[PDB]
């Protein structure tokens, strides 16, 4: 309301990367409606969160203890230990004692209860009553099997928390096209588009007479449509496409209050070039020069014989992206209720709902009025999502999952939290009750909020038809997180823009093929120096790993990859007085990129070993941290003791001469210094193959460019960037498991045995893993055929066929690979030097 309380604006944008202020893509106020539309939801929640709670954010699950760590409680008790200055006792516990208790039995049986249990190093907290086995930190460390080490510390100041307090039929007039600068050929003609869609379903579809393309055409024409206006559906989206294809723009139908829209309008398009689901937009081209800007007017019970249930529980095991017959979608319609008591077919009776009918959307109600068995029922997670899909516009389907999603604990919507928040460019409006279930969640806890921040700033950043919905949705959060949190915010933002103006300025003197002169680095550190005059402050969170503190800059160490984009190899002092070791923090800082792809795959990935751990089975597979800080730009996790297996070929091999065979299996014994963690690392190397194998296949990316397959000096493996054979698995790794080349020997027995029976563990879960990747291209991906690349998943995981016959599909699809060799990677070897 004055100088100092319009300061704050001037600021929040300066972190979103866009003015939601500012007014230049804008037919309406949506805009506005939705944030104000979320001031309630916002401070609904910042009240109703315990400020304690918020501020020392427990990691903690209420999953089953894992059965390969849960007999692996050898001694059948845990041990923690506690730091001060010098004095650290370790202390004996059982898997039931409160994190809170235990110092009941420290402070009472060893000497007044307002110091809370740390973690040496970390922005983490043990707190509250729930068993130390359900903390995610130690689950984590006993996992892999390590010590657990705390320092008590004050409770954390959460004062800081503190908040900035007619009725016949359809018709549209199209009037005319604007395209500025058009010269390229000779001649050609266009027409428009207008169709009524709901949700991809597409009511009608209209043409107009074909007048050839001067650079200002015009129509005046109006467009009369066959279906009527209150049969008009909610969430009702008009697309608009000059065709010559070229060109696309919309216009919801329904307003957000609910007005059917009417008026005047000079909306610009987006261009095409060469489906997306950033084509399913409410934004226009908010540049108003070289855009095409079309002008328009709007002026305006259930039971049954016994081969009817049997051709129809058919219908319901169909996975997702099996087409449905009219013949179908008649049998499902018709017995609705009897459809009703299976949760396993929701998707598939909303999809055989046409909404043309007026009538037809409240009987779909009356669906919906004893929804009875969807609210008591077992929560599946894929069932869920799989409604909040491409397909739904329904904004009350829709509602049906985030009703089912509710009952998630943090752990979990950690897990799903990416592919939501994509899901977010396709509920129809702004304000909707996953957004806000959004704000919701990641004002609950900060974890959430974070990860959640970075996820929002990544499409805010480069996609251009989303930074107006996520901006709102964004800022909003950021209002309303305190500045306790946003003052982190704050630090992040400056230091990759500071991380940009040198990459760039290092972009500058590229000769083209890969090389770093002198020249290069000698400026890269002496950059640095004015990074390290008033510009950093003192730390910084690290974007990928919230409770690391990164601080201060080791210039000494910062280098420039020579690889053919120019990344930088940057490390860090971490500025945690009370660690435990000494190692940096390496951190790549690419750019050039857009990292949204790399990022969603990790959130496969874990969800694959999340599955695991159900089956009561682990696979190692080491997804590193990465986010998509700004624009083309962002940082990636530096694994600590790794190599790539280019490299190692390099090392003892030629230039690219051959490809010796034993070679890998030295490496590790040379690592290894004990006699025994030869065998140790073999166990964990046998594992880690597997996965990426499983993995890497039933996402299709398990060939892939020879440098790019990385491996610990811990036994361990993982693929590396997914910048773009069945899968790689080269004769060398066949000789880590006993095996020279088709033999098998008691650790190639068990390397078969492991990827099946986690290929089966997979495969039960078909479903899930389907409504991830169309999700997962349609969000992130180029031009993915609707069909062909949304398929390729379904054969991967050969759905029907059943068990015995995919047992041996993949027993035989390892033989797939043990017939080739090198003769793939070595293809790859000669693709690079003198391959046109
Ligand atoms: C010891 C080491 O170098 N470890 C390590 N860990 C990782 C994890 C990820 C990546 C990486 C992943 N994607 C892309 C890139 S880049 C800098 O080529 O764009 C690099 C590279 N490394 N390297």
């Amino acid at each position: 309301m004055s100088e100092e309380s319009q300061a704050f604006q001037r600021q929040l944008t300066a972190l979103i990367g866009y003015d939601v202020t500012d007014v230049s893509n804008v037919h309406d106020d949506e805009l506005e409606f939705t944030r104000r539309g979320l001031v309630t939801p916002r401070m609904a929640e910042v009240a109703s969160r315990d400020p304690k709670l918020y501020a020392m954010h427990p990691w903690v699950t209420s999953k089953p203890l894992p059965e390969y760590l849960w007999k692996k409680i050898a001694n059948n008790c845990i041990f923690i230990v506690i730091h001060r200055s010098t004095t650290s006792q370790t202390i004996k516990v059982s898997p039931d004692d409160t994190p809170g208790a235990i110092l009941q039995s420290f402070f009472t049986k060893m000497a007044e209860q307002d110091f809370v249990l740390r973690v040496c190093g970390r922005d983490e907290y043990l707190v509250g009553e729930t068993p130390i086995k359900n903390f995610q930190w130690v689950r984590h460390c006993l996992k892999n099997g390590e010590e657990i080490h705390v320092v008590l510390d004050t409770p954390p100041d959460p004062a800081l928390d503190e908040v900035r307090k007619c009725d016949r039929k359809f018709r549209v007039k199209i009037r005319g096209i604007d395209i500025p600068v058009l010269p390229r050929n000779t001649d050609l003609t266009v027409f428009v588009e207008a169709n009524i869609q709901h949700g991809q379903q597409v009511l009608c579809q209209r043409r107009t007479s074909p007048k050839p393309f001067t650079e200002e055409v015009l129509w005046n024409v109006w467009l009369e449509f066959s279906i009527k206006i209150k049969d008009l559906p909610k969430g009702a989206l008009l697309n608009l496409q000059i065709y010559c294809l070229l060109y696309y723009v919309n216009l919801l139908l329904i307003d957000h209050r609910f007005l059917l829209r009417r008026g005047e309008y000079v909306l610009h398009m987006w261009q095409i070039s060469g489906f997306n689901a950033d084509k399913l937009t409410s934004a226009t081209n908010p540049d108003k020069e070289n855009s095409m800007s079309i002008s328009i007017l709007l002026d305006n019970r259930a039971e049954m014989p016994n081969q009817l249930r049997k051709q129809l529980e058919a219908i319901i095991a169909t996975d997702p992206l099996n087409p449905l017959t009219a013949e179908d979608k008649e049998l499902l319609w018709h017995f609705r209720y009897e459809s009703l008591k299976h949760p396993k077919a929701y998707p598939k009776l909303f999809s055989s709902v046409k909404w043309g009918q007026q009538e037809i959307v409240a009987k779909t109600y009356q669906l919906l009025a004893r929804r009875e068995v969807w609210d008591q029922s077992a929560l599946d997670v894929g069932l869920t999502m799989q409604l909040l899909d491409c397909n739904f516009s329904d904004e009350n389907v829709r509602a049906i999952a985030v009703q089912k999603l509710e009952s998630l604990e943090d752990d979990d919507v950690l897990h799903y939290l990416l592919q939501l928040v994509q899901a977010v460019k396709f509920e129809p409006y702004h304000d909707s009750a996953l957004a806000r279930f959004l704000l919701k969640r990641g004002l609950r806890n900060k974890r959430i909020g974070h990860f959640l921040f970075w996820f929002l700033r990544s499409e805010i950043a480069q996609s251009r038809h989303y930074q107006q919905r996520f901006a709102v949705i964004l800022e909003a959060y950021l209002r309303g997180c305190g500045t306790a949190m946003l003052h982190d915010f704050t630090q992040q933002v400056q230091v990759i823009e500071m991380l940009q103006k040198v990459t760039l300025d290092i972009k500058s003197l590229s000769a083209e093929k890969y090389d770093v002169s002198s020249q290069v680095i000698s400026q890269l550190k002496q950059k640095l120096e004015n990074l390290q005059n008033s510009q950093l402050p003192e730390s910084f969170r690290v974007p990928y790993d919230p409770g690391l503190k990164a601080g201060a800059l080791a210039i000494e160490k910062c280098k420039v990859m020579a690889s053919k984009k120019k990344p930088l190899w940057l490390e860090f002092k971490c500025a945690d007085p009370t660690a435990l070791s000494n190692e940096t923090i390496g951190i790549i800082f690419k750019h050039g990129d857009d990292l949204r792809q790399d990022m969603l795959i990790l959130q496969i990935l874990r969800i694959m070993e999340s599955i695991w751990e159900t089956e009561s089975l682990d696979l190692c597979l080491l997804p590193y941290g990465c986010i998509s800080t700004g624009d083309k730009i962002g940082m990636i996790e530096i694994v600590k003791d790794a190599t790539t297996i280019a490299k190692i070929q390099q090392s003892t091999v030629g230039n690219t001469g051959a490809f010796k065979d034993e070679v890998l299996n030295h490496w590790l014994k040379e690592k290894s210094p004990t006699e025994e963690k030869f065998q140790a690392a073999v166990e964990r190397f046998v594992y880690s193959c597997a996965g990426y194998c499983v993995a890497t296949f039933v996402l299709g990316i398990g060939d892939r460019h020879n440098d790019n397959i990385m491996i610990t000096e811990t036994g361990n493996l993982f693929h590396i960037d997914f910048g773009h054979v069945p899968f790689v698995l080269t004769p060398d790794f066949l000789f880590v498991m006993g095996t020279s080349g088709k033999k098998t020997s008691p650790h190639f027995q068990k390397f078969q045995d492991i990827c099946v029976k986690a290929y089966l563990a997979l495969r039960h879960h078909t479903n899930l893993l389907i409504i991830l990747f169309s999700m997962m291209l349609m969000t992130g991906m180029p031009q993915l055929t609707s069909k062909e690349d949304i398929e390729y998943i379904r054969d991967a995981l050969t759905v029907g066929k059943n068990e015995e016959d995919a047992k041996k599909y993949f027993l035989d699809q390892i033989e797939v690979c043990r017939d080739k060799g090198w003769t793939v990677q070595f293809n790859w070897f000669l693709h690079l030097v003198l391959g046109i």
